[PDB]
């Protein structure tokens, strides 16, 4: 079982683990510390920061991020990821102390191939259809399965050829992003065939819009239960790390899963 | 796919289906009236109208549940259970418009296996070491499966010479019932195992004092969570009805089961 060095922080996965969000966005610094704490004594075994909410410009979310990562990391010993997909936001977030770079993009923006490299902590690879800011309105597959795989392939391989250590990539098969409920659904069902690419996998579906269209419930804060219910089932199929809103509901979610797993068969 | 004659009243079982919880104690009678319409509406396929809480007298027993019975028959097409272990409440709850007896006994009761027989309507054998009223402070097994197993076989046979018909019988494993923590989790994992019995199996886990145990939480109501995840793990492995007080809850989680089990594979 496979183990995160987050600039020194060592997260184990030998069980799945819970990174807690954590959304920098209009003081804001004191909440945004405050509730990364509160996530920790819910159970959160990482924190995931970010300042995208009109995109925000390098300097906003450096003015947001950064005082919170730093603050984060003198105030608790999880590791603290940054959660974004721009070059200067991943090398300053890991100078104030951020030990893993959540993408979106897949390190597809100009310059963060070579960046996050360079910054030496584990990335998250995500498949998203589209680019920040414009998600395919009409997404289309012929095989979501295939062109999700197909695209982790090669951002992994552009990875390692830009000078990545195996142990530093993790994959997200991006719930949500540029792809209907039968995608989802579908990917969801699915997911054990990923871990094949030899990575571990990050899942997050936390109160997506699909699990609210399966059961009916607009509010996405009233999707908590559905919650629960996928990140368990991606982690039953594989998911070792899940995002989620609602950290406390995850982590009794995962002891009555743990304990059930710890049975011999 | 089978399905339970409830009195009349059909209950399909290629699914899992909720059972809501309606617990009548001290107008007491029209608020679990409207409860049971509530869960109900929240989605409830079927209903437990129970009296119990100290011993309630039979009297008193169905002064509880009879109104309570006769009313939310008369108010939903749902299927009313009575949650009993005593014969003259079954067979007036029955005769009331219950289609279905809920027995935390497994008919041992004197006079229940051939009173239940007699009503036609399905009965879920459930297994718990000690006796109503007397549960037993500590719980132990050499091995609680087997003993499980070997325990309920002898219901389902002293329930065929009785004169039952297999489509009238249900097992329930007792979770909490005379176990540890342990021991609830062990018949948890295992109880797939309980399908070669040949009979549907009703899985109750509802803010039991073992998810409190497991997670931390003294408070019931703050264990939803861990029901949720402990009655999608019982239906993953075999359980065809849940008994749940948050019902809203485990539709929600057991619809995304549902989407993800239609994937194929």
């Amino acid at each position: 079982s496979p183990q995160l060095d987050c600039a020194g922080r060592i997260l184990r996965l030998d069980r799945a683990r819970v990174m807690g969000i954590v959304n920098v966005t209009p003081d804001t610094t004191e909440a945004a510390v405050a509730h990364g704490l509160k996530l920790v004594e819910e159970g959160a075994d990482l924190l995931d920061i970010g300042g995208e909410s009109a995109p925000v410009s390098v300097e906003e979310e450096l003015r947001r991020v950064i005082p919170v990562i730093e603050q984060l990391a003198a105030r608790t010993r999880v590791p603290i990821s940054i959660d974004t997909f721009k070059p200067e936001v991943m090398r300053a977030a890991v100078a104030a102390g951020a030990g893993m770079i959540n993408d979106i993009y897949g390190l597809r923006q100009e310059g963060a191939l070579d960046a996050a490299a360079a910054t030496g902590v584990p990335v998250v690879l995500m498949h998203m259809q589209g680019e920040p800011g414009h998600m395919q309105a009409d997404p289309h597959y012929d095989d979501v399965v295939a062109e999700v795989h197909g695209f982790l392939v090669q951002r992994l391989f552009a990875a390692e050829m830009a000078g990545f250590a195996k142990k530093n990539l993790l994959i997200d098969l991006g719930f949500g992003f540029g792809k209907t409920t039968a995608h989802n659904m579908t990917l969801l069902a699915r997911s054990e065939r990923f871990l094949e690419l030899g990575v571990p996998m990050l899942a997050g579906l936390s109160r997506k819009r699909s699990l609210g269209e399966l059961t009916g419930r607009d509010t996405p804060s009233e999707r908590v239960a559905a919650s629960v219910a996928a990140h368990l089932i991606a982690v039953q199929r594989g998911a070792r790390i899940v995002r989620v809103h609602d950290v406390a509901a995850t982590v009794d979610a995962l002891k009555i899963w743990q304990a059930v797993e710890a049975v011999p068969t």
